[PDB]
């Protein structure tokens, strides 16, 4: 069972990556490409460079540019500090190949929003959010039911009861309008299986907590995973 | 001088500047292509229209295709309620046509952040920032000092002074890592005056208060401020002949 | 009635035209945004800009970006010389607003192929060549027979009877393959009138012929339009 | 030394390559993306994915997808079937990785055109032309005298020497006028070996002949003429393991 990635199949996988995003305008700088885009959702995963991304198996793994995170703290005024934590700006581009996953998981403090650019984009999430501690939360525009499950989507194999909770479904195509996935929501995504193209999506959202602008935000980890398996990798590329 | 534009000028500005929008990827729907998406920022920058969009003269007119404005405060712990006007999503795609202007201006609650798709940004701003609302703030990445001005640039009839404020300038290329405009900064921008093609780029930023409401409390908010009083009021609505 | 198209109007149609263009990556050069480039087939079309090019009026006006148009002529046996003309390579950009089209015509030596780039093409064809002279006259892949017109296409006033002959249809869209249109043929296609965006087309054909790498190709015009009006104007769009 | 390329290399490589294409906006269909799609010119030359398509080692190896190949005989008088395989219509996307080369060749009758879509072309090729099949040849614009070569080209070992006749050099660059590669005209290209992406670029041009005919004197034709012995063959086929 493989345990890391080759830096011969790490780098293959970063380059077309970032290629194909510049190719679809995105800006790439060269310090967005290193050796922690590439991520890996727990050891187990790796297998999935056993065939490659192009085998077209269901694995948790996918590419992240982030040409932003910005905390968005200046200016803001003290009193805000404590909840400064669920603002902010990040903007991504993600690359999953086809038949992969961007694991199940919530983000307690994250507001994300979808737009594809390349391919097409198969969400899985729950309408309704999970209930942190309890504290009085705010409401405004709910998560939309959504549809069932078309049939025939293949899980990780392992992993597949994680995505037990994610009930909703929705198929994101380029030029569709923005999709809101709200903090507090599991969701997990995939590029179909028979995609003659990786899906290319680019997520605008609120700072990623992923390890400091404020005091509180030092060692702050705001990714969720409902698999214990992903929470574990993911936190170093393991590449040989 | 001319105090509106023509519907048949409208029309064409919008269509071209969506398609354009389109052609570079950005998602535009029916309902973004609207009489407000085209603004002319004052009464006597109507002018505009009087040559067009390609006379390369210097006026303060754009258009601003609003794919997303999130206000954010789902999940959001009600103790947050006082500052989530500064928090929200908001995603733009702005069109200005060679030697255009986007005023001079600062917003109390929006931070934003630039991405040229095409064309070049000429950025002027203020590296320090004014102080409205609290007096007590926080801080963290302050502006960066940024350079002086390029020799040449032609600024409005008439409102050249409101750019005084604005010492610092960056020209921003597509592939350049994204420029962050804090907000309580003033700023402003154009599209050289000599370029081939409009000026076509991406603000990615917190929530635009621009007039049921998210939260009580943000009905009505203004965020806009213009350095020229003749701007602040005119943004609120194009006339159209 | 409009008798031509004012400096601003045309400045407006190009520049704006030139900078789709771009943004699509085709490559455009100084050389190539003239005088020339904005069509107007007949003085009675001028009328197109009365209202505009989004009044989503039908009307035959134009822009063509042609960023090649080689002879080919060099290194081809003489024994060749007096079909040359009917080889050749050309690469243009097409531009055509909603409701607009590219009039009736057929080309006696030129065959073209459609890539559309952005918006969606309809074509009108005749499937069966039209005899020229009678010359035996090669056949390999003869035109496919296409679809029946669907219903609502308006046609520019005056000009309805010359599409009578073209009764084939088919409505190409950005990554669909290319469709050839083999020389003899009439043809003539529009933009969509409920068209959100222009229709951007790349044609990839051999030599177009409109006015010496040949004695013989002196003053030759391969353009023969249907309705008598086409003919005498896009020699020289009038601006004023 | 490996004799040829994995199926897992072989589909990484068209995939990507495809995908890139697809990003650019070239039509791609399934047909398209086929076994003879990746070229490997030469045996000696599979060792390019010992180390692989981004080690930036030079080597002469790439992809070309196809969109159009039409033979433009429909409609042409009789009397021209002699040299229609001189006319014809060809569209495709070549792909190449950083130092990889497409190697020194030369066609009777294809007259290509180059449009670089993404990164850069370094075009090495002959400005006086070969005579092949007839002596008689019409003239009208000789190839320009380009420059000569830059400093630093990294040639693909045991190679060398086959690029002698390539005095002349240009690079290309998107957005560039289209560079005419007339037939009979010794020529080879590269993608720079520092580029960050791979090289793309729009080869239009006539008819190619590569093994029901339009024509009967069209069957088993061979249009392309390598300069390297080991090349010509090699291209006929790609060793997928
Ligand atoms: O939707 C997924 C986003 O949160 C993405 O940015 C994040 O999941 C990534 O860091 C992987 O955990
Ligand atoms: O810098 C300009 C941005 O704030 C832009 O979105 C803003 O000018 C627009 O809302 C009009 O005032
Ligand atoms: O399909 C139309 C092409 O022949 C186009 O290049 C040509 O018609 C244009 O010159 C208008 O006559
Ligand atoms: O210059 C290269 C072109 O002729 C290209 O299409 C050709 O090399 C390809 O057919 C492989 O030989
Ligand atoms: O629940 C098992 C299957 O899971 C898949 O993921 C679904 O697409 C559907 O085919 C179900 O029947
Ligand atoms: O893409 C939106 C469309 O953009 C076009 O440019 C407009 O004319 C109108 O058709 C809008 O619905
Ligand atoms: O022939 C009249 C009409 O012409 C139109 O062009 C066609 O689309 C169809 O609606 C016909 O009925
Ligand atoms: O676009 C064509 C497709 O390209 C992909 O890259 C290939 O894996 C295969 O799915 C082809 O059918
Ligand atoms: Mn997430
Ligand atoms: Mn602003
Ligand atoms: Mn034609
Ligand atoms: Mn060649």
């Amino acid at each position: 069972t493989r345990t890391a990635i080759s830096r011969r199949e790490y780098d293959e996988w970063l380059s077309e990556a970032a290629s194909l995003a510049r190719a679809l305008r995105y800006p790439v700088t060269p310090e967005m490409v290193n050796d922690s885009a590439g991520i890996v959702f727990g050891d187990d995963q790796y297998e999935a460079f056993a065939h490659g991304l192009w085998s077209r198996e269901p694995y948790e793994v996918m590419v992240i540019l982030e040409s932003l995170n910005e905390p968005a703290v200046d200016g803001l005024p003290a009193a805000g500090a404590a909840h400064a934590e669920y603002s902010g700006l990040c903007d991504k581009l993600m690359i999953v190949h086809p038949g992969k996953f961007c694991p199940p998981h919530f983000h307690q403090r994250k507001t994300e929003s979808y737009e594809v650019v390349l391919g097409e984009m198969e969400v899985f999430y729950a309408p309704e959010p999970v209930t942190v501690g309890d504290d009085d939360v705010l409401s405004f525009s709910p998560m939309p039911e959504g549809s069932p499950w078309p049939e025939g989507v293949a899980l990780p194999a392992g992993r597949e009861d994680s995505y037990a909770g994610l009930t909703s479904y929705v198929r994101l195509r380029a030029g569709d309008p923005k999709f809101v996935m709200h903090r507090k929501h599991l969701h997990a995504f995939r590029c179909p299986a028979d995609s003659p193209v990786p899906l290319v999506v680019r997520e605008v959202s609120t700072y990623s907590h992923e390890p400091a602008p404020l005091p509180q935000w030092r060692g702050l980890h705001d990714n969720t995973f409902v698999a214990e398996a992903a929470n574990s990798g993911r936190l170093a590329t393991a590449i040989a």
